[PDB]
């Protein structure tokens, strides 16, 4: 599905705008916190929130603003643009030639020419939202398509008149539409089904033609309704964040097309918020998450996106492992039947079944449609990703622990893992027979072009670990000392060149942080997340090898990154006891692999760090969580579970929800309150036999 390229529809911060600039030259003048835009509550024509311009144009002086399009993770595909769209509103009558100037600034930060904006606005009257268009043609601009639309970074702004006078006006919905604007023959409205109430939130969710988005409308008397968000049609559910216990709402949703034309009201549901338990918001906490791989899920294979909202059709098959994981805990918790659950395994083993294999493993990326790898990351990296493949049957054997009845579907369920895991040929992954190190890629057509060896201390143990436990194609026990584990001099640079230190470059580390002496681990611990992705079904209370027991080990990686936090050497704003676990995620601009580290740490803070790190430190968590939510729940808490990440430091949060961060936080909630995945995976008997022949060492 193509996205529309938004330069801003709603900030999901309040306050200001992180993707946006705006500055000055005395004696002009432009509003802006920290050179971004403020972020205006209380007009909107797409509710929540608009941007607010407020300037003063002087002579002799200038102001520049602009609003930076977003990237968004997997966010390539675009309608054709031929416009660029806002929705302007002026506080006040004025001159119309006192309005800005209007430009595009190109992600190399040269420009098109500025437009008057006055010229595309029919009615400067106040008070009220005009729509304009400004044809891309004007700017100059040659056709915009998938290959260049990325190269507009930003709609830029300018003074009009520099007549000395002081001018609000409000900016929402910036964004390229097409010439022609997707129409619809019918718009219905979708069936509203329910509303779920939780403490401080409440969800709807409906069942939807080619929308522009939903308009939820929320009542707190059942009688006068107010436009309170809008969702794109890749959202069927709204999180609707309250902040307030014992607080009833009404909800009704409307379908808008790009005309903007509205269909009829859904049906009203209504619920009211209550006081939750600790043991209620884990529930929920799991739930919400779970949602990302149940209803989130691609639909044709059933496995995880990479990221929504993302690539429509892309899985991330380590990510689908967790998100298996998820789903089984999810049935076991009731948020699904096990049919229900049966019926996806069937459909996610038909789909695994008939997926690219590279030498039995799978790619990171595959197209749920088709069962063809996605080069995702680059035309490198094209074949398997064998860490991926190891997070897959991670989660693949550990639902085939689970669905252990005697039926024929479960037993279709049993089989087909069985075959996809026993094909997995990880000793073709050496690439050298005697190659201490099993590597992480192999390409169809480029071999071994990427060359990444697998070497710990870092999230991959669990490569290692189900490569020796590989029932046919296994790799020698050894291979966990001599690779995971390496002595070598290339294993120690290797360790000490993401690290930036030299602490764990022997694999062993024996320093202490913030009072915990960690027997293993490069730096401090590395992103959290390397105690959460290999600790999912490998439970690792019950894996020892002969420098630590990996839960003891891993759990003190945890406290680490709490008192890290807790001390916030950066004074970064919020981080403490109940905000902590720095680990990877996307941030404004890139991917950063964050750790309790200060070259590591620049304000950003993933919840899938605390939160999937439960069973290490259930308090702590648990604080995070309660914090998390009851807190920093108007931004950070969404339809599938909290954002990736968010830094109040400079007041942002990401726009997406990630596959791997989501099913780690259901996954581990869960084995810290029953074992269930841990008690699945360690079940299995290739797994025990590897963790025997591994400890036997
Ligand atoms: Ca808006």
């Amino acid at each position: 599905k193509p996205y529309d390229y938004v330069f801003f529809e709603n900030s999901l911060m309040k306050g200001d705008y992180f993707y946006s600039q705006a500055k000055y030259t005395s004696p002009s003048w432009i509003k802006n916190a920290r050179h971004h835009l403020p972020v205006a509550g209380s007009v909107a024509f797409t509710p929540g929130n608009s941007l607010e311009l407020t300037y003063v144009s002087a002579p002799g002086g200038d102001w520049y603003s602009e609003i930076q399009y977003c990237p968004v993770r997997g966010n390539d595909f675009f309608r054709e643009p031929s416009t660029l769209s806002m929705q302007v509103r002026l506080r006040e009558s004025m001159n119309a030639a006192a309005l800005p100037n209007i430009a595009i600034r190109y992600a190399d930060s040269t420009y098109t020419q500025y437009l008057n904006l006055r010229n595309y606005l029919k009615d400067t009257r106040p008070g009220v939202w005009h729509p304009v268009s400004i044809p891309l043609e004007d700017f100059g601009l040659n056709a915009v398509n998938d290959t260049n639309i990325k190269k507009l970074a930003a709609v830029a702004l300018r003074p009009g008149t520099a007549d000395g006078n002081e001018y609000t006006i409000y900016l929402d919905d910036i964004e390229l539409l097409p010439a022609s604007l997707p129409s619809v023959s019918a718009l219905n409205a979708p069936v509203l089904q329910e509303a779920k109430a939780y403490e401080r939130h409440i969800d709807i969710k409906w069942i939807p033609e080619d929308i522009k988005y939903y308009r939820i409308y929320r009542s707190f008397d059942g009688i006068t309704y107010q436009p309170v968000a809008v969702r794109r049609p890749w959202m069927n559910r709204y999180t609707d964040f309250l902040g307030e216990v014992g607080k009833k709402a009404y909800y009704k949703v409307t379908a808008v097309d790009y005309a903007l034309n509205e269909s009829n009201d859904s049906q009203t549901v209504s619920a009211t918020t209550y006081p939750m338990t600790d043991e209620q918001l884990l529930d929920m906490v799991q739930e919400a998450n779970f949602r990302y791989y149940w209803e989130g899920a691609e639909p044709n294979s059933g496995l995880a996106r990479e990221n929504i909202p993302g690539r429509n059709d892309m899985i991330a098959t380590g990510a689908s492992g967790f998100g298996i994981m998820a789903i089984v805990a999810g049935i076991e918790r009731g948020f699904i039947t096990r049919e229900e659950g049966v019926q996806r395994f069937l459909k996610i083993t038909s789909f695994l079944e008939k997926a690219d294999k590279f030498h039995g493993a799978v790619s990171h990326f595959i197209d749920g449609t088709t069962g063809k790898t996605v080069a995702f990351f680059g035309p490198k990296d094209n074949g398997g990703d064998l860490v991926e493949t190891s997070f897959l049957f991670q989660g693949l054997l550990t639902a085939r622990q689970y669905f252990n009845q005697e039926n024929d579907k479960e037993k279709q369920i049993r089989k087909s893992i069985d075959n996809l895991w026993k094909n997995v040929e990880w000793s073709w992954y050496k690439q050298f027979k005697d190659s201490p190190y099993l590597y992480w890629h192999w390409s169809p057509d480029q071999a071994w072009v990427i060359n990444h060896k697998l070497i710990g201390w870092n999230e991959t143990m669990i490569t290692y670990m189900l490569a020796i436990m590989g029932p046919k194609y296994g790799i020698s026990p050894e291979m966990y000392y001599s690779g995971w584990a390496s002595q070598e001099e290339y294993a120690q640079e290797y360790r000490a060149d993401w690290g930036r230190v030299e602490d764990g470059k022997m694999y062993t580390n024996g320093n202490t942080y913030y009072g915990e002496n960690l027997k293993v681990g490069v730096s401090n611990g590395g992103p959290l997340f390397f105690i959460h992705y290999s600790y999912l079904g490998l439970d690792p209370h019950k894996f020892t090898d002969k420098y630590t027991n990996y839960f003891e080990n891993n759990q003190k990686m945890a406290k680490i990154n709490q008192r890290y936090c807790i001390e916030n050497q950066g004074g970064y704003v919020g981080y403490g006891e109940d905000c902590w676990g720095l680990t990877a995620s996307d941030f404004a601009w890139n991917y950063q692999a964050q750790e309790p580290m200060p070259h590591r740490d620049n304000g950003t803070m993933a919840p899938t760090g605390a939160l999937a790190s439960f069973p290490y430190t259930p308090d702590a968590s648990m604080k995070a969580l309660r914090n998390y939510y009851r807190n920093h729940g108007s931004f950070l808490w969404g339809e599938y579970g909290f954002r990736d990440a968010f830094n109040l430091t400079v007041n942002w949060v990401s726009p997406l929800f990630m596959g791997l961060n989501q099913a780690p936080v259901t996954v581990m909630i869960e084995n810290y309150r029953t074992n269930l995945l841990w008690n699945l995976f360690m079940s299995h008997p290739d797994v025990q036999k590897g963790i025997q022949k591994i400890q036997s060492i």
